[PDB]
Protein backbone atom coordinates (compact mmCIF):
# COMPACT_ATOMS: atom_id res chain seq x y z
CA UNK A 1 0.00 0.00 0.00
CA UNK A 2 1.57 3.34 -1.29
CA UNK A 3 1.70 5.98 1.57
CA UNK A 4 1.46 9.84 1.18
CA UNK A 5 2.12 12.21 4.17
CA UNK A 6 2.18 16.03 4.53
CA UNK A 7 5.60 17.26 5.89
CA UNK A 8 5.34 20.12 8.49
CA UNK A 9 1.57 19.51 9.13
CA UNK A 10 2.16 21.33 12.54
CA UNK A 11 2.83 24.62 10.68
CA UNK A 12 0.14 24.26 7.96
CA UNK A 13 -2.45 23.72 10.79
CA UNK A 14 -1.40 27.09 12.41
CA UNK A 15 -2.23 28.77 9.02
CA UNK A 16 -5.44 26.73 8.52
CA UNK A 17 -6.79 27.67 12.00
CA UNK A 18 -6.62 31.40 10.87
CA UNK A 19 -7.92 30.64 7.31
CA UNK A 20 -4.82 30.45 5.07
CA UNK A 21 -4.33 32.94 2.19
CA UNK A 22 -1.99 32.60 -0.85
CA UNK A 23 -1.01 35.62 -3.00
CA UNK A 24 -1.71 35.46 -6.76
CA UNK A 25 -0.03 37.98 -9.17
CA UNK A 26 -0.12 38.42 -13.01
CA UNK A 27 3.45 36.88 -13.26
CA UNK A 28 2.85 34.22 -10.55
CA UNK A 29 3.79 34.05 -6.83
CA UNK A 30 5.49 31.07 -5.10
CA UNK A 31 3.68 29.49 -2.11
CA UNK A 32 4.51 29.77 1.61
CA UNK A 33 4.35 27.39 3.24
CA UNK A 34 5.64 25.11 0.45
CA UNK A 35 3.75 21.82 -0.03
CA UNK A 36 6.24 19.05 0.94
CA UNK A 37 5.02 15.41 0.71
CA UNK A 38 6.59 12.28 2.28
CA UNK A 39 6.06 9.22 0.01
CA UNK A 40 6.79 5.53 0.78
CA UNK A 41 5.74 2.27 -0.92
CA UNK A 42 6.86 3.25 -4.47
CA UNK A 43 8.83 0.66 -6.52
CA UNK A 44 12.36 2.17 -6.26
CA UNK A 45 13.00 1.07 -9.90
CA UNK A 46 9.65 2.24 -11.46
CA UNK A 47 9.24 5.67 -13.19
CA UNK A 48 6.79 8.26 -11.70
CA UNK A 49 5.77 11.92 -12.35
CA UNK A 50 4.43 14.07 -9.46
CA UNK A 51 1.57 16.40 -10.45
CA UNK A 52 -0.04 19.18 -8.36
CA UNK A 53 -3.47 20.79 -8.90
CA UNK A 54 -5.88 22.92 -6.86
CA UNK A 55 -9.49 21.80 -6.36
CA UNK A 56 -12.04 24.62 -5.87
CA UNK A 57 -13.25 23.55 -2.37
CA UNK A 58 -16.65 25.23 -3.01
CA UNK A 59 -18.43 27.20 -5.76
CA UNK A 60 -18.46 30.56 -3.88
CA UNK A 61 -16.65 33.93 -3.93
CA UNK A 62 -15.26 34.73 -0.41
CA UNK A 63 -14.95 38.24 1.13
CA UNK A 64 -13.10 39.37 4.33
CA UNK A 65 -15.93 41.26 6.17
CA UNK A 66 -15.27 42.82 9.63
CA UNK A 67 -12.28 40.52 10.33
CA UNK A 68 -13.84 37.23 9.09
CA UNK A 69 -14.01 35.37 5.73
CA UNK A 70 -17.66 34.88 4.58
CA UNK A 71 -18.89 33.20 1.40
CA UNK A 72 -21.15 34.94 -1.17
CA UNK A 73 -24.60 33.67 -2.23
CA UNK A 74 -23.99 33.57 -6.04
CA UNK A 75 -22.27 30.18 -6.61
CA UNK A 76 -20.93 29.41 -10.14
CA UNK A 77 -19.44 26.06 -11.29
CA UNK A 78 -15.64 26.23 -10.97
CA UNK A 79 -13.55 25.46 -14.09
CA UNK A 80 -10.86 22.99 -12.84
CA UNK A 81 -7.24 24.13 -12.27
CA UNK A 82 -4.38 23.24 -14.59
CA UNK A 83 -1.81 20.66 -13.46
CA UNK A 84 1.77 21.60 -12.39
CA UNK A 85 4.42 18.89 -13.12
CA UNK A 86 7.12 18.66 -10.40
CA UNK A 87 10.33 19.59 -12.28
CA UNK A 88 12.11 16.37 -11.06
CA UNK A 89 9.49 14.45 -13.20
CA UNK A 90 9.81 11.86 -14.60
CA UNK A 91 12.00 10.05 -12.01
CA UNK A 92 12.65 6.69 -10.26
CA UNK A 93 10.65 5.79 -7.15
CA UNK A 94 13.99 5.84 -5.24
CA UNK A 95 14.42 9.58 -6.17
CA UNK A 96 10.96 10.51 -4.86
CA UNK A 97 11.38 8.50 -1.60
CA UNK A 98 14.92 9.78 -0.63
CA UNK A 99 13.55 13.20 0.58
CA UNK A 100 10.19 15.05 0.88
CA UNK A 101 8.86 16.02 -2.60
CA UNK A 102 8.86 19.84 -2.35
CA UNK A 103 6.68 21.95 -4.74
CA UNK A 104 8.84 25.06 -4.08
CA UNK A 105 8.73 26.32 -7.73
CA UNK A 106 4.95 26.32 -8.50
CA UNK A 107 3.72 29.91 -9.10
CA UNK A 108 0.07 30.90 -8.45
CA UNK A 109 -1.34 33.55 -10.86
CA UNK A 110 -4.69 35.35 -11.44
CA UNK A 111 -3.95 35.80 -15.23
CA UNK A 112 -3.79 33.23 -18.14
CA UNK A 113 -0.04 32.83 -18.90
CA UNK A 114 2.62 31.44 -21.32
CA UNK A 115 2.67 28.28 -19.11
CA UNK A 116 4.31 26.95 -15.93
CA UNK A 117 2.27 29.31 -13.67
CA UNK A 118 -1.12 27.93 -12.42
CA UNK A 119 -4.14 30.28 -12.83
CA UNK A 120 -6.51 30.44 -9.82
CA UNK A 121 -9.60 32.67 -9.31
CA UNK A 122 -8.98 35.35 -6.62
CA UNK A 123 -11.27 35.07 -3.50
CA UNK A 124 -11.93 31.33 -4.17
CA UNK A 125 -11.00 28.61 -1.65
CA UNK A 126 -8.71 25.80 -2.90
CA UNK A 127 -7.55 22.38 -1.67
CA UNK A 128 -4.14 21.31 -2.99
CA UNK A 129 -4.09 17.79 -4.48
CA UNK A 130 -1.29 15.63 -5.95
CA UNK A 131 -1.34 12.84 -8.56
CA UNK A 132 1.47 10.23 -8.50
CA UNK A 133 1.53 8.85 -12.08
CA UNK A 134 3.42 5.56 -12.75
CA UNK A 135 4.76 6.23 -16.32
CA UNK A 136 6.66 4.16 -18.96
CA UNK A 137 5.77 0.82 -17.27
CA UNK A 138 3.35 -1.71 -18.82
CA UNK A 139 0.32 -0.60 -16.67
CA UNK A 140 -0.11 3.17 -16.20
CA UNK A 141 -1.40 3.92 -12.63
CA UNK A 142 -2.48 7.11 -10.78
CA UNK A 143 -2.65 7.60 -6.99
CA UNK A 144 -4.24 10.92 -5.94
CA UNK A 145 -4.17 12.60 -2.53
CA UNK A 146 -5.79 15.83 -1.20
CA UNK A 147 -4.33 17.92 1.65
CA UNK A 148 -7.16 19.57 3.64
CA UNK A 149 -4.51 21.01 6.08
CA UNK A 150 -3.21 23.15 3.13
CA UNK A 151 -6.54 24.73 2.06
CA UNK A 152 -6.26 28.45 1.31
CA UNK A 153 -8.11 31.40 -0.23
CA UNK A 154 -6.36 32.94 -3.29
CA UNK A 155 -5.89 36.73 -2.65
CA UNK A 156 -4.16 39.63 -4.53
CA UNK A 157 -3.07 40.96 -1.06
CA UNK A 158 -3.31 39.55 2.52
CA UNK A 159 -6.61 40.47 4.27
CA UNK A 160 -5.96 38.91 7.72
CA UNK A 161 -2.86 40.51 9.32
CA UNK A 162 -2.57 37.35 11.56
CA UNK A 163 -1.70 35.43 8.31
CA UNK A 164 0.75 38.20 7.31
CA UNK A 165 2.49 37.85 10.73
CA UNK A 166 2.69 34.00 10.50
CA UNK A 167 4.06 34.11 6.90
CA UNK A 168 6.93 36.41 7.99
CA UNK A 169 7.58 34.63 11.35
CA UNK A 170 8.15 31.24 9.62
CA UNK A 171 9.69 32.25 6.23
C1 LIG B 1 -7.82 44.55 9.36
C2 LIG B 1 -6.38 44.82 9.51
N1 LIG B 1 -5.58 45.11 8.49
N2 LIG B 1 -4.28 45.31 8.91
C3 LIG B 1 -3.26 45.70 7.90
C4 LIG B 1 -2.36 44.60 7.47
C5 LIG B 1 -0.91 44.60 7.64
C6 LIG B 1 -0.07 45.68 8.20
N3 LIG B 1 -0.42 43.44 7.16
O1 LIG B 1 -1.44 42.70 6.70
C7 LIG B 1 -2.62 43.38 6.87
C8 LIG B 1 -3.83 42.70 6.39
C9 LIG B 1 -4.02 45.17 10.31
O2 LIG B 1 -2.92 45.28 10.83
S1 LIG B 1 -5.61 44.77 11.10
Amino acid sequence: ELRVGLEESELWLRFKELTNEMIVTKNGRRMFPVLKVNVSGLDPNAMYSFLLDFVAADNHRWKYVNGEWVPGGKPEPQAPSCVYIHPDSPNFGAHWMKAPVSFSKVKLTNKLNGGGQIMLNSLHKYEPRIHIVRVGGPQRMITSHCFPETQFIAVTAYQNEEITALKIKYN
